């Protein structure tokens, strides 16, 4: 699809057996969800760094569906006001900026 | 141009008689630069909101050149680690997300 940027680019996600929404965020290196229950192994990751750090759970090679596009990528799980699809997963669906 | 997202989407900016770089950030509503000296009238704006607020100077209808595209939009001036082009100016250059 072609998504214009007059509104926040919020899209429908299937992740961890749940239906979610997330923001397409070209300013974020990483993808972060809260309130998902992912199976499999994880490792702790410190992210952020301003004010302190936040400790999140890093899950590798997570199957995820973004706008009907079934892809795989690293997902961080921790507190976030709006779930965020970062560049690490936008590359997987083939998403570019165009003008 | 078509910009892929394997790297941070940092582009060349002409603003306030200066050459700058800024990140194309679809997760940001607003555009924020530091260390620019913009002419004209401004008004205070509170942005952020997490940890406290940050007070910035809001300048309306600022002429700015983004990748050789000469456009106009609101620019906030305050502290930021990397200058940020938000949706308010990506719409002006006709930038979309595509996949
Ligand atoms: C400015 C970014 C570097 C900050 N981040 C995302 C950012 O886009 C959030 C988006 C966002 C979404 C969910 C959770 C946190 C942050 N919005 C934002 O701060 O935009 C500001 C710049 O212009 C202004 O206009 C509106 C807000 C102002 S960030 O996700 O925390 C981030 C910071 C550093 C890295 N390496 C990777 C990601």
């Amino acid at each position: 699809p072609q998504i214009t940027l007059w509104k926040r680019p919020i899209v429908t996600i299937k992740i961890g057996g749940q239906l979610k929404e997330a923001l397409l965020n070209t300013g974020a290196d990483d993808t972060v969800f809260e309130e998902v229950n992912l199976p499999g192994r994880w490792k702790p990751k410190l992210i952020g760094g301003i004010g302190g750090f936040v400790k999140v759970r890093q899950y590798d090679q997570v199957p995820i569906e973004i706008c009907g596009h079934k892809v795989i990528g690293t997902v961080l799980v921790g507190p976030t006001p709006t779930n965020v699809i970062g560049r690490n997963l936008m590359t997987q669906i083939g998403c570019t900026l165009n003008f």
